[PDB]
């Protein structure tokens, strides 16, 4: 069982609060929003307090490693961007983080205890007390950064050099690429060591299996549209015989999407190659593939490696970066039943 | 036949330009890929006053719609990069607008005179001169811009009010999204006078047949890998006969990326919703599709509309874009046999 005494509850910053720091597009779904989350923050801290539990109540500015320090486990309250922000502040694999989604008809909260929780806390408390839950390590992604030029301080995007190791560890996927939308990035790409190939393209990921289901699932997946093209094609050119349905189409599509997610505990990189171009004078190789390791070596304008959405660095020509999964760097978090 | 007496030629300017304005990834490449850029310009413009013809050699800078209005044909001189700056300054249908491939090694130059006229380009002219060609005229989308807090003023990416036309055409593509990489955008969209369908994505790009081949293509290309994969699913789940082969997979992933291409006289438009965000909170529609008419209202914080990756336009919460194809926006275009 598992019962701390000491917790930080790190809450996200709600639109209202937002604006507070009508035209049509907000207020009114804007104050009802700002009131649910706040209804479920108080309830999980009277919770928390009535278990004897000394709790600390902080939104992201004042969420600090002192803080974490200080703590006996780390609380998200929000969504699944609350779950990353505490993520990026703790690096001890022994340290608990747990997520409560607090608005969850507008959060899909993957990263959090299931919704029932977010009006029955007490009910978590005593199943954590109790022992009725299993620990899940989720792999994260480390990064080191070498070669010429390079500026290795984070930037933190809610507002000749040895390896170096950037303070952040990713848990959903690092991206790499330029910051204008509409600059193709270039850049030489080193798989487990192997040999450097050039691509062009519009960014790289790298995600955890954690992160397989976010930006990488939707990079990645196909439409049902396509495999039903990609079937039709397959009778016309060799009559590959089968009856295409509505629901053969749906299923075979969930099958191959289904192959885009792994194991939160598994210590691979899944990495992807987001729009490649090819044609007549560039030539690329996969797409995507496992690895254990991913090299990058930059050779973009005005490019950034971003962290979980939260953290940017920068990674223009001369940059070099190595990205691997370390077992000091797995984050503990929990699993209960719904 | 055709044969201008007065000819304005945009060259582009070469990287090693770039810095007169060594370390290991430029230099000794460089000054031989600006070698190469200025011979062949030197032969297209020594070509042209062979045959009589008047000829202003202009950069970026100084290619201006005063001088379109001088020439009777505009001659890019680069690559496809140099088309579509020389387009985005030509607004009538009769005026020719002629690119030659002037690094054909690093230049794809699709939307060029194939590469033997680069340095056969007197062939071309008499080709010209005798009428062994054909007009095409490639369509292209405008741009209207209305809503509140808009900002219609044209941004170079090279350094409640009513609609308004955009001065400038797409002959690529528009693109809408967040200018943060990682940012996803958020909108609602109108296809054809359709219903409003709220859409969370990476952002959305709205090609014409042009641009078919351009951004769009490796938007939606599928991998033969992912090709493979879907027939060898199909045969698990119901033994879908056929015999899968190294050359069956290629076939029928070509076949599916040719549905793809359009041809550039078509007057619609395909749109992309790029790597849309579903899940349990979000939902959405078609992944792609053709139109003749696509409406934007922007729901984003700090977004742009980017026409082939040239020139970008705010885009905010409150902005509402519409995208149609007019018959007077047609870029007068060349084909020659090679
Ligand atoms: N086109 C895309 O798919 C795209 C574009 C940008 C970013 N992203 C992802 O969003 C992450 C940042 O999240 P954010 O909440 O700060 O901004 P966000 O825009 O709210 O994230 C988009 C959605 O993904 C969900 N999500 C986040 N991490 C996930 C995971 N490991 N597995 C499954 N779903 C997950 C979020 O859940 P909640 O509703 O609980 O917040 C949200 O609904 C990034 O690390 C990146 O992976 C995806
Ligand atoms: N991931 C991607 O696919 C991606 C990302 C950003 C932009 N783009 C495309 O690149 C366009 C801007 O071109 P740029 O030359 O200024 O920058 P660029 O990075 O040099 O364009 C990428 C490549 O696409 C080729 N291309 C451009 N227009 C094409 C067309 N209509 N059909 C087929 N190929 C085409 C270019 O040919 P050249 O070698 O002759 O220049 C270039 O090789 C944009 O409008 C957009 O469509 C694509
Ligand atoms: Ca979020
Ligand atoms: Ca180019």
């Amino acid at each position: 069982g598992f019962r701390p005494s000491r917790v930080v509850v790190v809450a996200k910053t709600t639109r209202y609060e937002f604006e507070q720091q009508l035209k049509g597009s907000s207020y009114s779904g804007l104050l009802e929003r700002h009131h649910i989350h706040t209804k479920n923050v108080e309830h999980i801290i009277d919770s928390l307090r009535n278990e004897g539990i000394e709790v600390r109540l902080v939104k992201r500015r004042e969420y600090d490693e002192e803080t974490v320090r200080w703590a006996d486990a780390v609380i998200a309250a929000g969504g699944d961007g609350t779950m990353l922000l505490a993520a990026s502040k703790v690096l001890d694999r022994l340290k608990p983080v747990i997520g409560v989604n607090t608005d969850p008809e507008r959060s899909e909260g993957h990263l959090c205890l299931p919704v029932r929780y977010t009006h029955s806390f007490p009910e978590a408390l005593q199943k954590f007390y109790r022992g009725e839950f299993r620990w899940l390590w989720r792999q994260r992604i480390r990064l080191y950064l070498e070669g010429t030029g390079i500026n290795p301080v984070p930037v933190d995007l809610h507002e000749a050099s040895g390896p170096q190791l950037l303070p952040v560890r990713a848990l959903n996927e690092v991206f790499i690429g330029e910051s204008l939308s509409s600059r193709a990035s270039y850049y030489e790409i080193s798989v487990d060591d192997g040999p450097w190939e050039k691509q062009k393209s519009s960014g790289l990921n790298l995600c955890t299996g954690t992160g397989s289901k976010a930006w990488s699932f939707n990079i990645n997946r196909v439409a049902t549209q396509a495999v039903e093209d990609v079937l039709n094609i397959a009778k016309r050119q060799g009559n590959l015989s089968l009856p295409l349905n509505r629901e053969l189409v749906e299923k075979v599509t969930n099958e191959y999407n289904e192959s885009l997610l792994y194991s939160p505990e598994e210590p691979k990189i899944l990495f992807s190659i987001r729009e490649p171009i090819a044609n007549r004078v560039f030539s690329s190789s996969r797409q995507r593939c496992f690895s254990s390791k991913v090299c990058v070596r930059s050779r973009c304008w005005d490019a950034c490696m971003v962290v979980d959405g939260g953290t940017s660095f920068e990674f223009n020509d001369g940059a070099i970066a190595s990205m691997m999964i370390n077992k000091e760097d797995e984050l503990r978090t929990v699993l209960l039943e719904q």
